[PDB]
């Protein structure tokens, strides 16, 4: 009867464990004495709030397992120290404390029932307004983590009924419906999700940033997903389809790309736990990217938005770095709709902006004209461009270099040792047409390794390789192009 809402029109009693107690948790301890040991007070109820740590679980279930005993203790503690009721001098940051609430329940289901009753414990008879505040903020943080078995759900339904006039109370209710439909948490509680829950706010917004210098604030819960962030950034930036395209986390000296159906928290901490591991207790500063991974099938102004907004602004930079093999003419041409797309109808910027050329042309052609010799010929390729929009300007600039081989690429200066008929230092570009070959000095394609035709790869934080003739690449971009080759190779319907 979960998937009921109950009503009497009036406020029943308060509903306690105490009647579920009786069955489910273990025998409370009474009282050999000695008149020179202290007292040892508070002999109050069990199903009820106490300030005295625990010595045994709450639960049969989870006493009759004597290796559970130490952790349900340990998180006991936690709670206490949490909702303020512990003689705590050293100030515990407010994650490892959750994380000690949390993560063993995560991984032993028989726990999860235990974090619940020990909350709803500390909840029931506490007559303290701050403790009993911080009590529904883990309640709160539990409820979006795993739901309570079925023996206990229906108690913990009926605390939650009884109590609706509490502030995170009906957010409780509605979010043990949300676990038992998208299934439990694998992380425990990430720190957006602690700091919400510590202010009383159940509504979270996280930043996620646009390859267009822009970003947006988009809404995410405990059981947000990966592609469901996706689904409203497309909606927001008014995209056809989001097909191909992944969400990025920014941290350290890394760019990791973020499983589509993994939740949202889950997959933060992840990331995070890996960076943390793989660097040698502060928490890692990162951000969050939405980029196209993987181009197949892009075809320049039938989605005008991802052009505009993704495309222009991911082909720009390495167009710019002068991966491509392209010409003093091409270099000319494109550079007119580089200007038009950012400076519109400012013509004066050319001359003014010092160093502008390193906006407008390949790093590597450069060379070839000098300053005024350039700018003469941008500003005649771009009065081209009178009667074009910004965003005309950014689906021409795409249309002209969408058949390159080069095109929609991830780009790495590798160091080779494998094939001697090649030069030591490479460039690697994994596309629609599979891992390309690149000569440095003249843009020359070597050759190309179809995903039909790769056997394995294998990447260290040194290094690189790849078979079929077996390909050795020095890098420590390593995790990148193992998981862009096995993202690409999986794009099997």
């Amino acid at each position: 009867h979960h998937h009921h809402h109950h009503s009497s029109g009036h406020k029943e009693k308060l509903h306690t464990l105490e009647e579920f107690s009786y069955e489910f948790f273990r025998a409370p301890e009474k009282d050999v004495s000695m008149a020179v040991l202290p007292l040892a007070r508070a002999r109050g109820h069990l199903w009820a709030y106490s300030c005295e740590p625990l010595r045994q679980p709450l639960l049969k279930r989870v006493h009759a397992n004597v290796d559970l005993w130490d952790i349900a203790c340990q998180i006991f503690v936690a709670i206490l120290r949490y909702m303020g009721d512990y003689p705590s001098r050293q100030a515990w940051p407010t994650l490892e404390l959750t994380d000690q609430i949390f993560t063993l329940a995560l991984q032993h289901p028989a726990l999860q029932d235990e974090v619940y009753c020990q909350i709803l414990k500390q909840l029931t008879h506490n007559s303290n307004r701050h403790s009993e505040e911080r009590g529904w903020q883990l309640l709160w943080l539990c409820t979006g983590l795993f739901p309570p078995s079925k023996g206990l759900l229906p108690h913990a339904q009926k605390f939650i009924d009884t109590r609706r006039g509490k502030l995170l109370a009906p957010d409780c209710s509605r979010r043990i419906q949300k676990v038992l439909r998208t299934g439990p948490r694998k992380q425990p509680p990430h720190q957006v999700e602690v700091e919400a829950a510590e202010q009383n706010v159940s509504r979270i917004c996280h930043k996620i940033y646009f390859p267009n210098d822009t970003s947006e604030m988009l809404e995410v819960v405990a059981n947000t997903r990966v592609r469901d962030v996706c689904d409203s950034i497309a909606t927001r930036l008014q995209l056809a389809s989001w097909e191909g395209c992944s969400l990025f986390i920014k941290i350290s000296d890394k760019v990791i790309s973020q499983k589509e159906g993994d939740f949202f928290f889950d997959s933060l901490r992840e990331v995070s736990d890996w960076v943390k591991k793989n660097k040698p207790p502060v928490t890692l500063p990162y951000q969050v990217y939405f980029m196209r991974k993987l181009w197949l099938n892009i075809s320049p102004g039938k989605d005008v938005n991802a052009d505009t907004i993704l495309h222009y602004h991911q082909e720009l930079p390495k167009y710019l770095r002068g991966f491509h093999k392209c010409s003093r003419e091409d270099a000319i041409h494109l550079a007119g709709l580089i200007y038009k797309a950012q400076f519109n109808n400012d013509r004066s910027q050319l001359a003014s902006v010092p160093k502008i050329l390193r906006e407008l042309v390949p790093e590597n052609l450069t060379r070839l004209m000098s300053s005024e010799e350039w700018k003469k010929s941008i500003l005649l390729a771009y009065d081209k461009h009178k009667d074009k929009t910004v965003e005309e300007a950014k689906v021409a600039f795409l249309k002209w270099i969408c058949r390159w081989p080069t095109f929609g690429s991830a780009f790495f200066e590798v160091k080779q040792t494998s094939e001697p008929s090649y030069p030591d230092v490479i460039l690697i570009a994994i596309n629609r047409h599979g891992v390309l070959l690149i000569h440095p000095k003249t843009k020359d394609l070597l050759t190309t390794y179809p995903f039909t035709k790769i056997s394995s790869w294998s990447s260290g934080s040194t290094y690189f390789h790849m078979a079929l003739s077996r390909l050795l690449c020095e890098t420590s971009l390593g995790y990148k192009m193992d998981d862009l080759l096995t993202s690409y190779v999986q794009q099997l319907l």
